[PDB]
């Protein structure tokens, strides 16, 4: 199940592979606004989220809950 969300990019780790996103309330599964990290795969999944933490622009996002891993599938910005 994709859930989408949205948000500003507050930081990308390129080692531990995890970009940290400021995201709005998600009522849809329950969740408050919070500060916190999603899992990227792909070091090309990176490029997006590195031009949102440029802008500080509220951007779209999605991601899915694999496990116990919330892994990030897209950031528009
Ligand atoms: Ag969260």
């Amino acid at each position: 199940q994709v859930i989408r969300g949205s948000g500003v990019v507050k930081a990308i780790d390129m080692n531990s592979k995890k970009i940290t996103i400021s995201h709005e309330a998600i009522p849809a599964v329950g969740w408050p606004a919070m500060t916190m990290r999603f899992t990227f795969v792909n070091a090309d999944d990176a490029i997006d989220a590195i031009n949102a933490l440029k802008t500080g622009n509220h951007v779209d996002f999605s991601f899915i809950q694999q496990g116990n891993i919330s892994l990030l599938k897209s950031i528009n910005v």
